C-alpha cells in the first residue's frame, strides 16, 4: 500500500549506491565528480539551463554553478545561444556509461521474460507520465 | 540501442521521482529549515540508525559532508547521536511523518486506478532486481 513508497525509496537508493561504485573509475579518470556526471546524466536527456537543473534537484543553486562551470571548463558541456548541451567529449563519456550499465543490467536480467518486463514498462511509462504531468502544475 | 532502452527509461524514471520528491518537499524542508541533502540523510535514519562511515559510499557521495550535515542535524537538535552511529530525534519523526504523509496523499492519487496484479508484478520485478543489485554490490 505504501510499503511501495519505502521500497521505491530503497530501490532508488540502491541503484544509486551501485551506480556510483561502477562509475568511480570512469569519473576519476575524467576528474569529474559524481554530481557532475549526475548532471552529465540529466543533460544526456535534454539541454537545461543551470536554473532548470537546481529545481530538478532540490539542491543549492550555488553548487549547481560550481558544477556547471567546472564542466564547461572541462569541455564536457557545450553552452548554446544560458542553455547548455553536451560537448562532443562529454558524449564519449555517456557511451562509456551505458557500456557498463548494460553489462550488468543484462547480467541480472538473463533469466527474465521480456514479454513480462514489457507490461511493467507500460505501467512505469504511465506512472512516469503522471509524475511528469506534475513537473508542471505551478 | 538494444536493451539500453529499458535502463535509459529506468533512469529517466528515477529522475522524475527525484525531481518530484524534490519539488513536493521544498515548502516542507524550508518549513523545518533544512536542505534536501540533510533530508536524504534524514530518510535513511527513518529506517534505522547510521554511522558516518555506514553512509559514506552507502550513500555514494563521499564522507566529508556526512558529518558536516550530521552536525547541523545534531545541532539543530532534531537527530540524536550514538557511539559513531546516530539515531533519530523523536521530534524528527514528527517531520518524517509530515514527509511520508503528503507523499502518499499524492502517490495513491497517482496510482489508484490500477487494482493489484498490475502493480504487484511491477513490485515483484523491481524486488528481484533489487535483490540482484544488492547481492551484486558487495564491497567497501
Amino acid at each position: 500500500i505504501e510499503d511501495h513508497i519505502s521500497f521505491l525509496e530503497k530501490f532508488i537508493n540502491d541503484v544509486n549506491t551501485l551506480t556510483a561504485k561502477l562509475l568511480k573509475d570512469l569519473q576519476t579518470e575524467y576528474g569529474i565528480s559524481a554530481e557532475q556526471s549526475h548532471v552529465l546524466n540529466m543533460l544526456s536527456i535534454e539541454a537545461l539551463t543551470v536554473g532548470q537543473i537546481t529545481e530538478k534537484q532540490g539542491v543549492n543553486k550555488a553548487a549547481v554553478s560550481r558544477r556547471v562551470k567546472k564542466l564547461l571548463n572541462a569541455e564536457l558541456v557545450k553552452l548554446e545561444k544560458k542553455i547548455i548541451k553536451l560537448s562532443n567529449k562529454g558524449k564519449k563519456y555517456i557511451k562509456e556509461r551505458k557500456a557498463i550499465m548494460s553489462h550488468i543490467a543484462s547480467d541480472m536480467t538473463s533469466d527474465f521474460d521480456s514479454k513480462e518486463i514489457e507490461k511493467v514498462r507500460q505501467v512505469l511509462e504511465i506512472i512516469d507520465y503522471r509524475i511528469q504531468s506534475y513537473t508542471s502544475k505551478l
